């Protein structure tokens, strides 16, 4: 129902950020983009609980203790002992957004002046990398080709 | 719904100080930025519990005790050892926020005037990061380019 | 909705202070700033509760105490021991506020007059270093250029 | 809300109190100063609890006590002791204030007469240490500096 | 809120008492002088609880007492002792004022006539030292300087 509208409404932002920024290099209307947004509407909740390691004697956290040590001398030994400790703890109960952005994908087309070059077609695409909100986490992809137009 | 809206003016926030501080170097419309803001809307919690390590007897705080020796002389001995202790305890309810700015993206064109030099470009990029509220921790990105207007 | 009211009126604050204490110096209108604040709304309690060392026996704090030694002559031998303590105690209650400064980005442009001198410059970042509120506990950034204006 | 407020009222204090104080000797107007104080608003109670020491037994505080010793002739001993002791006490239980100053910035120009000599510099920066409040325990931060006025 | 009137109040009466002292030496209007209060508001109440040593036997006081001596003759003996004792006590409940001064800081300049000398000076510092209510304990500061007026 309205998924398709908050889409729409997420790509216009994307499609007209990128030519606002591309439109003063290259010209008034010499490029066109389109994109593609994968959203996720997937209600999720979460709670996480960690707990601190004390294993290592150098920072445990004794409440209680009892060290019974007995030895004869045939040298018999023995050594009981009984140990309480405390914990660190976390909790946070993260309820995440529905309506996020899980992956982008972004295809521009630029105009001809007659090839454009490829240090100018590589700061384009730099440009248009940073104007998405590109991020190799999500796995976005983008592609800028150059062809001339009729 | 309402969470473009308020995308939207972070933004136009972050781009209009951009824009007002770079100005007056370059001119008074030969620059043109636009920026792409990573806003966290998950609602969380947290409740951390810190305990300090009692476990080296140089400051241990000690509420009980009882020691107890036996020795006989073939030297058989013993020692009982009850300990109850007191810890330290730290507790805090953190209540994030919704609606930070977990990353940012920054795309700026400027002027020729006709190139402008590498000492002036590098200056220009600096103004930007501290203008932008820069954070390396967050994963922030920049770049300016020079290309000719049209 | 009105942390972006809050953070301008603080960022406004903190530009026309800087101004009209560097305004003196440099003349009427040579210099613009501008600041970004990191401003932090999460609401945080806290509850310490420390506790003094009573392990040294020079300054411990016996409420009760029981010493039982035997001893024959084969010199056998005992030593029995119990000990209550009573212990110092410190407890707050921090309850942070909502609406600190964690952070600051100030970006200062100086005119030319055609180069400022290094001294000059140096004191005029002192100067602004000083009006800032600057703390290198926060991480605050500073960064004041020379360039002419147009 | 009204914390900017009074944060201004604060700083608008501190500061016609510096150039009242510094105007008699250098001019009338000769002499601007801005301050920026890092009030704090943490409600924050506490609560100690002190006791003084009483393991020597120069000043121990005996309420009961029991020393039973035999002793036979191989020189077998024993002795037993109970006690039961009386300690100190001190309980403060301090409400801090909400509003108070944790640091200070100042910064403050004079103008020329042409440079002012050290002695007359160095007895100002006195004056103005003075009339702060200055305490390097808060971490206070003073710096007069001497340019032209234009 | 009226924290800030009632410092502004004391400060007055200070400043006021300075220069109405000093004012019949060096002339009716040659001194002007400020002063800032350091004032608490911190609400702090207190209990202590004192008590007597009594563990010398030389002013003990018995309530009871139990002393059994056994001895035969190979001299073996025995002692047994309980003791059963009172106790001084001192219980003060101290309720702090909220209002006080913590702390002072003056500064005075005083005119030509063309230099003051040492001793006039020295009388003049010990006068405005007077008329404070000088402390050492409080950390109070003063500084007095001789500068012509203009």
């Amino acid at each position: 129902d309205a998924q398709l509208k908050f889409a729409n409404d997420v790509e216009s932002r994307i499609q007209r950020r990128i030519e606002a920024i591309l439109s003063p290099i290259v010209g008034n209307g010499n490029v066109h983009a389109q994109v593609t947004a994968q959203l996720d509407f997937a209600n999720k909740e979460q709670t996480e609980e960690h707990y601190s390691p004390n294993g290592d004697a150098s920072k445990a956290t004794l409440r209680s203790r009892q060290l019974n040590i007995s030895e004869q001398v045939p040298r018999s030994t023995q050594r009981n002992e009984t140990s309480n400790y405390e914990v660190d703890r976390t909790i946070r109960h993260t309820k995440m957004n529905v309506g996020d952005i899980e992956r982008l994908s972004v295809a521009v087309v630029v105009n001809y002046k007659l090839p454009l070059t490829a240090d100018q077609m590589k700061q384009i695409e730099d440009l248009t990398r940073e104007a998405m909100g590109f991020s190799d986490k999500r796995g976005d992809t983008l592609n800028v080709v150059n062809s001339p137009f009729s």
